[PDB]
Protein backbone atom coordinates (compact mmCIF):
# COMPACT_ATOMS: atom_id res chain seq x y z
CA UNK A 1 0.00 0.00 0.00
CA UNK A 2 1.11 3.53 -0.89
CA UNK A 3 0.00 6.53 -3.25
CA UNK A 4 0.43 10.37 -2.76
CA UNK A 5 -0.96 13.87 -4.70
CA UNK A 6 0.03 17.23 -5.13
CA UNK A 7 -0.73 20.17 -7.20
CA UNK A 8 -1.40 23.96 -7.18
CA UNK A 9 -2.42 26.79 -9.57
CA UNK A 10 -3.78 30.20 -9.92
CA UNK A 11 -5.36 30.75 -13.62
CA UNK A 12 -6.04 34.29 -14.76
CA UNK A 13 -9.54 35.77 -15.01
CA UNK A 14 -11.21 37.83 -18.14
CA UNK A 15 -12.85 40.65 -17.75
CA UNK A 16 -15.42 40.95 -20.75
CA UNK A 17 -19.56 41.63 -21.03
CA UNK A 18 -21.85 38.47 -21.17
CA UNK A 19 -24.60 38.71 -23.23
CA UNK A 20 -26.20 35.84 -22.52
CA UNK A 21 -29.81 35.23 -21.54
CA UNK A 22 -29.92 33.83 -17.36
CA UNK A 23 -32.32 31.45 -15.79
CA UNK A 24 -34.05 33.58 -13.66
CA UNK A 25 -34.92 30.42 -11.62
CA UNK A 26 -30.75 29.06 -11.09
CA UNK A 27 -29.67 32.32 -12.97
CA UNK A 28 -27.14 30.20 -14.81
CA UNK A 29 -26.38 31.36 -18.57
CA UNK A 30 -29.34 29.79 -19.99
CA UNK A 31 -28.46 27.66 -22.70
CA UNK A 32 -31.55 26.32 -23.82
CA UNK A 33 -34.36 29.07 -23.50
CA UNK A 34 -37.91 28.20 -23.70
CA UNK A 35 -40.20 30.60 -24.25
CA UNK A 36 -43.57 28.86 -23.26
CA UNK A 37 -47.16 30.22 -23.87
CA UNK A 38 -46.70 32.69 -21.34
CA UNK A 39 -43.66 33.98 -22.93
CA UNK A 40 -40.98 33.93 -19.85
CA UNK A 41 -37.81 32.06 -20.66
CA UNK A 42 -36.32 29.57 -18.84
CA UNK A 43 -33.74 26.53 -18.94
CA UNK A 44 -34.72 22.86 -19.11
CA UNK A 45 -32.79 22.20 -15.98
CA UNK A 46 -35.48 23.79 -14.43
CA UNK A 47 -38.73 23.51 -16.41
CA UNK A 48 -37.51 19.81 -16.29
CA UNK A 49 -36.63 19.49 -12.34
CA UNK A 50 -39.60 21.45 -11.63
CA UNK A 51 -42.08 18.61 -13.24
CA UNK A 52 -41.68 15.61 -10.82
CA UNK A 53 -45.25 14.64 -9.92
CA UNK A 54 -46.72 16.55 -12.69
CA UNK A 55 -47.00 15.24 -16.12
CA UNK A 56 -46.13 18.20 -18.07
CA UNK A 57 -48.29 20.77 -17.78
CA UNK A 58 -47.34 23.25 -15.17
CA UNK A 59 -48.14 27.12 -14.61
CA UNK A 60 -45.29 29.31 -15.09
CA UNK A 61 -43.64 30.14 -11.60
CA UNK A 62 -42.93 33.96 -12.70
CA UNK A 63 -46.52 34.50 -13.93
CA UNK A 64 -49.51 32.80 -12.76
CA UNK A 65 -50.55 31.87 -16.44
CA UNK A 66 -52.72 28.71 -17.26
CA UNK A 67 -50.34 27.13 -19.71
CA UNK A 68 -50.35 23.37 -21.23
CA UNK A 69 -47.18 21.85 -22.46
CA UNK A 70 -47.95 21.94 -26.51
CA UNK A 71 -46.36 21.99 -30.01
CA UNK A 72 -45.94 19.90 -33.26
CA UNK A 73 -46.83 15.98 -32.09
ZN1 LIG B 1 -32.84 27.30 -14.72
ZN1 LIG C 1 -44.50 33.46 -17.13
Amino acid sequence: GSSGSSGMASGQFVNKLQEEVICPICLDILQKPVTIDCGHNFCLKCITQIGETSCGFFKCPLCKTSVRKNAIR
